[PDB]
């Protein structure tokens, strides 16, 4: 139909109406979710932009903050573990054409491996998001950060779309429930070792 990006490099999608808020509310979604995408239990949250420092492109990374004990019995008050959101594939370099869905595919290398719908109610973690981007007006470096504690990760949810041939920024934070198995990915790989003829 029409391009998303002009040969100029000018982005063609227009926002909706933003309200009078001059506070940075549409940079990250308020909640994260965990549910199936492309056949993989995936931790998800949504990235937008900043109103007063609109960015072209950014690189994003995530850490997980949590207390743990080492096999040596050392207590690590707040330990930092990395959460792959696509460094090895370039998915962590964002082209901020529109609100993006950041995906942390939960696998064996993830700290959410043994995270299940039930284990969630006893876990205490905190996903920190660090985004460093390029203000389009100039090209200087700006950093925006956010946080999801366990009560702001919604197991079994999916984000509403926000796009039409137009970004409906009013649906930016909205999620809804989808059929999502309640077990961890460690459990699901265990069930398939088990159910393998």
């Amino acid at each position: 139909r029409q391009r998303f990006v002009d040969k100029n490099g000018r982005c063609n999608v227009q926002h909706g109406n933003l309200g009078s808020e001059r506070a940075e509310t549409l940079m990250f979604s308020e909640h994260a979710v965990i549910s199936m995408r492309d056949g993989k239990l995936t931790l998800m949250f949504r990235v937008g932009n900043l109103r007063n420092s609109h960015m072209v492109s950014a690189q994003i990374r995530c850490k997980l903050l949590k207390s743990r004990q080492t096999p040596e019995g050392e207590f690590l008050p707040l330990d930092q573990l990395e959460l792959d959101v696509g460094a090895s594939t370039g998915a962590d370099q964002l082209f901020l054409v529109s609100p993006l869905t950041i995906c942390h595919v939960i696998d064996a290398k993830s700290p959410f491996y043994d995270l299940s719908q039930r284990s969630m109610q006893t876990e205490q973690f905190e996903v920190v998001v660090i985004l460093e981007g390029i203000v389009e007006t100039t090209g200087m470096t700006c950093q925006a950060r956010t946080s999801y504690t366990e009560d702001e990760v919604l197991w079994g949810h999916r984000f509403f779309p926000v796009i039409s041939l137009k970004v409906d920024y009013s649906q930016f934070h909205a999620t809804f429930e989808v059929p999502t198995p309640p077990y961890s990915v460690k459990e699901q790989e265990e069930m398939l070792l088990m159910s393998s003829p």
